[PDB]
Parts: structure tokens; C-alpha cells; sequence
């Protein structure tokens, strides 16, 4: 009925690893895993539950429903090989980090340029307002307490990533689409965003030629942020002032906010705007919002 | 809305045979439906009955308030609906892709392969209703339910056709390859090559913790097998099948054969339909109805009693 109970991971002490484990304890899986050396990752893992072994040797895969690995499929690895041998599930790390999307209110921040200063600037609001998010830059996995506990895990969505087109988010964020096959690279962009269920979130900068261009493409439901002026969340009366930039956000159906982001830039208004989207889409307070904006110190 | 972006779907078109059992499941799953058409009809009525908001004729403002709309197939801008929602970016989706839609909702079963998908459909739907699981299955595009209230269960069984648009895009539980057949496509070439890429994705769409039931007696599926990291169970006559038929006895129109299970012990079952093929799509049922924990004599009960499509 549910064909995953235990998940083996090769090389669980490792950066990307660590924090997948931790977040599948979290969800009630039993865990286990191998690494060449004990540390202090293994120690917390165990304390979680994993069961942690030293060094690889097939016997330590007996049991697992699937084993997660680092990148490539290694057959000389005797724990993979005997997965294969008995035709386990193998998985690479990036494809099980995709997966956790599955269990949580998945917030998926792409495009060409702000998908880190975006995925950290929605972490910072939704802490403000209490929210802890479970947050992935780089691979790694955060918590704004253990990984996974919160309804909610924000990550970054590389285009050219092979787990790409397999995440399933219940918002998606495009910030823009950059040529910095570029049709292809739109298709793409495209089918992430139909990723969404019908009642996910499609969150669309429209002050970028080629998002706006998309736009009436995506058969999901939509909001529009930018300084453009046919824009759902639109900043205006924008003062730069040093290292913080005031703005006023609209937002449909509510009054005129008045907010500021700690970082100069016009980029890091449209990063502002993206957090406000989803901020607001999850009820957060508007103390809470300018809070996390302008409480903000970098990524 | 807020956090959950669909509560309203509107039907142009709702009295369509294709369209109003889509509209009756978004109903019992508790969602506002609305729907045109252009004229009132047994249909409509069962539907207003249900809690749908029907609209004789087509203006405008019948989309008022909806956050989704779907279509039979073609997006016609001439439609004022269709219009008035494109103008405020509400979706405009064909029938197929809110019929896609579904699965998620529910405990998918997709049944995919060249060959045996209907047939299969047709029987998972009726050993699922013999173990009292009351399933939603979809042939043709059309929703059916065991007895005659569709989508009121948890299981949702429904073909799952290569061709199709929404075919890459299905969030199934279960997943089932019958065979991938060339048919008169050459074997050794790039079509035929990237038509097993696109089952091996449709197969990746599974989670972690779902289940692909493959029939390794198909070469093909043989060759793609150890490309799925999914669970995976697999059948057929192949001696190396995890849930193989043994002992065939074929009488006239009926067949008899017994079926091997890991951890069981072997059942005899028998199918009124001739073909070693419906052995086959005997066994791809036994396998999901295994997995789902449906007892030996609600299998038998429900083999038998099927009759046909
Ligand atoms: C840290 N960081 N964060 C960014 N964020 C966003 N950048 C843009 N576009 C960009 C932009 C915006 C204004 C002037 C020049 C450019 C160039 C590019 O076009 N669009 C956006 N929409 N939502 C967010 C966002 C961009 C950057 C970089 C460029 C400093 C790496
Ligand atoms: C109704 N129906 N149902 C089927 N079901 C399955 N057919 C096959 N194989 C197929 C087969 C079988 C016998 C002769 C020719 C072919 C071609 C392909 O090779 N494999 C299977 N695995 N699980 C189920 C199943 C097949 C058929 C047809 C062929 C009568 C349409």
C-alpha cells in the first residue's frame, strides 16, 4: 500500500545528504545510511533515529525499500550493487530532494537571476511571521528545530537541473527567463509551471519581456508582480535610500502597504515583490512582511 | 483566493456525455461547480440535483465568480465564457487535462501500454468493486463508477494513453505497462526509441513510495525495467516474473490458470474472456489488486464476474 518504509542513504554524512535524511525521519520514514567516517552529522542523525553505518559493505542496504546516493549510479559501491542486484530503487540525491515537495506546502522559486535572494527573502517573512519554513539554497536544506517540522519548504528551482520538470510545488514563482535552444528553454519553463496542481500558484513577474510573453500560456491560476503598471502586485513610490529602498506595494483588494528591503538595487525590489506574492497568499500580517523585508541582512 | 487557488470550475458545455461526470466528481470532492449549455436536459438536471449551478445558454457572465473553466477540446476565443475568462487570466483547460487533473485527488491507477489498457481498466474496476472499494474508472474519456454518486471512493482507475497531451503529466499511485509495441513501426530506430523514453518518464511520475506493475514477458518493458527507480512488481507467463500464470486451461471462451505471488500461496482464478492476452490482463489486476490488499475470493469473485466491456 506504501512501498517506502525504510530509505538507505550511501553516504548520508554528506552536505546534500544530511539534511534529506533528517527531513524523512521527520516525515516518519526509518532511515538509514552509510559514511566512510563518524562525525558530528552522523551523531544528530542517529539521535533522529537513523541507523548509521561505518564504511561500505552490501549487508548495510538489507532492509532498504530505496537507497538515495550522492550523484552517479556506482555499482562498485557493494551497497548499490547489491540494490541493483535485487532490483531496489536507486535514486540520486537531487531526485529525492525534489520528492520532499510531495509532504509540504512546496514553494518553488525559478528563474535566471534572484531565485537565491528571493528563496531567503521568503525564509526571512515567513520566520517573521512565525512560519519557520524548511528552505533548500544549493542543495543544502535550513530551517528559519528540526529540518522538515514546518508545513512548508521553499526551495530554489535550477532550470537546468535534471529534477526540474519533476518537482510538484504547490506555488511556483518565475522571476524572469534570461538567455544569460532559448525556445526550448521557454517550453520549459512552461511545463515546470504545469507542474501546479489547478489549485496551486503561479507566481509571474511580468515586468520580464519573455515571463510576460508566457504568461497567457499557463493554464493555472496566475498572480503578476513588477513595477509594471498592469501588474496584481506592483511596487510604487520607489526611494532609494543608501543600503534600503522604500516602495509602496499594491495588492489587490487591499490598502496601499508601505515597506522597505534592506539591500540597495531595483532587482531586490522585484525580489521584495516575489516574497510579498507569497507572504500574502499565506495570510502573513503586514507587520510581519516589513519585519522580514527590512529585517533582512543578506544571503 | 488564498493558499488554495481553486474553489469554483465551470463547464461550457456541461451537458456533454464527456463533460458532466467530470463535473459530478469535482462535486463530491466537495468543489462549487457551475455549467452552460444550450438547452436543459435530463443531464443538467441530475447534475443541478447534485449541487451544480447550471446556466441555460451562453453569455458572459455565467463565468462570474469561477476559477477554472473547461472546455471539450477546443478553446474557442468567440465563446463570451471562454472571453471573459481568458481577458482575466481564470485557466481555460480541455476536458482531458481536468480529467488528468483527478488523479491527484484520488489513489491513481493509470494503465498504460500498447496493447490490453481498456481490458485492464475494465477489470481492476471489477475486482476493486467485488473487494468493496467502489471505484471510479475511466474508459474513453468517460467516468464510470461500479454501481448506479462517481468519485464518492478513494480509487480512481483510468487508461493512460502514450498519445495523449496529459500522458506525461499523471500523477498515478499505481502505474501498469502492458507491453510497448512497435506495432508497424520499425523496431531498431529513433521513434520507436523515444516512445520508451516517454513510458520510462510517465513511470518516473510515480512517487517513491508507489508501485509499477510491469509485464516482463513484453521485450521492451523487459529492456526498460531497470531504468524505473520506483517499486516495482512484475507478471506474466516469463518464468522470472514476480506473478506468473501457471497451469493454463483454456476452455472455449473461458481460461483457468493459476497464479504464483511472492509469500502466497498459488490461487487458481479463471477469466470469461479467450486469449493468452487477457491471461495477461488477468494478471496485471491480480497484481494491483494484491498490492491492495483485496482478499483471494473478492479476485476470483470479481474475475468471473466480469463479462465485458
Ligand atoms: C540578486 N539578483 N536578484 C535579481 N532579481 C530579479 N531580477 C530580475 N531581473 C534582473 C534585473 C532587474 C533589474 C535590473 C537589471 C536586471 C538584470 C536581470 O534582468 N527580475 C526579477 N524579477 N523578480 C526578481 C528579479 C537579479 C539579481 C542579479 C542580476 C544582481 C544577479
Ligand atoms: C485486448 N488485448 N489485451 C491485450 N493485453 C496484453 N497484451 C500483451 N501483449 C500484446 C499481445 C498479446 C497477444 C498477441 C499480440 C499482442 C500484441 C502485444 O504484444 N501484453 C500484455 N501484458 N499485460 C496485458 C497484455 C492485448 C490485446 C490485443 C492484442 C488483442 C488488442
Amino acid at each position: 500500500h506504501h512501498h517506502m518504509r525504510r530509505i538507505h542513504f550511501v553516504g548520508i554524512g554528506g552536505a546534500g545528504m544530511c539534511g534529506i535524511a533528517e527531513v524523512l525521519l521527520n516525515l516518519g520514514y526509518e532511515v538509514s545510511g552509510s559514511d566512510l567516517k563518524a562525525s558530528a552529522v552522523t551523531e544528530r542523525l542517529e539521535k533522529f533515529g537513523a541507523q548509521i553505518f561505518i564504511g561500505h559493505q552490501a549487508e548495510n542496504a538489507d532492509g532498504a525499500d530505496v537507497l538515495v546516493v550522492s550523484s552517479a549510479i556506482n555499482r562498485a559501491n557493494p551497497e548499490v550493487a547489491s540494490a541493483l542486484e535485487r532490483r531496489i530503487p536507486v535514486v540520486p540525491r537531487a531526485e529525492m530532494l525534489a520528492e520532499l515537495m510531495r509532504y509540504r506546502h512546496g514553494i518553488a522559486v525559478a528563474g535566471t537571476h534572484g531565485k537565491t535572494t528571493t528563496t531567503s527573502l521568503i525564509a526571512s517573512v515567513f520566520a517573521a511571521g512565525g512560519l519557520d519554513p524548511t528552505f533548500v539554497i544549493g542543495g543544502r536544506l535550513n530551517a528559519a528545530a528540526q529540518l522538515g517540522a514546518s508545513r512548508y519548504l521553499v526551495a530554489e528551482a535550477d532550470e537546468s537541473d535534471a529534477s526540474f520538470l519533476h518537482l510538484q510545488p504547490m506555488v511556483a514563482v518565475v522571476t524572469n527567463i534570461d538567455a544569460d535552444d532559448f525556445n526550448k528553454l521557454k517550453k520549459t519553463f512552461v511545463e515546470f509551471l504545469h507542474n501546479l496542481p489547478f489549485y496551486g500558484l503561479a507566481v509571474m513577474c511580468v515586468d520580464d519581456p519573455v515571463v510576460r510573453e508566457i504568461l497567457p500560456q499557463i493554464a493555472r491560476p496566475t498572480v503578476t508582480y513588477g513595477l509594471s503598471e498592469d501588474a496584481d502586485v506592483r511596487a510604487i513610490n520607489i526611494r532609494q535610500e543608501g543600503m534600503r529602498t522604500w516602495f509602496t506595494v499594491l495588492r489587490p483588494e487591499r490598502e496601499p502597504l508601505d515597506v522597505s528591503v534592506n539591500m540597495p538595487g531595483l532587482h531586490n525590489v522585484l525580489n521584495s515583490l516575489a516574497t510579498i506574492v507569497i507572504a500574502t497568499d499565506e495570510g502573513i500580517s503586514d507587520e510581519a512582511i516589513v519585519q522580514g523585508l527590512s529585517g533582512f541582512q543578506g544571503v
